[PDB]
């Protein structure tokens, strides 16, 4: 449907840090999710 969209090194940190790309709402160039996305998502908001 919507599938995930992360960078190659983003995918891996938020795989790393119990983060998911789905979970986590990617706001890069088309809504791609950037390592600044993973650290906020683990943060809460």
């Amino acid at each position: 449907n919507r599938r995930v969209i992360a960078m190659p090194s983003v995918r891996k940190y938020a795989r790393e840090k119990g983060v998911d790309i789905r979970l986590v709402q990617g706001t890069g160039k088309n809504g791609r999710v950037l390592k600044e996305d993973i650290d906020a998502w683990l943060a809460g908001g």
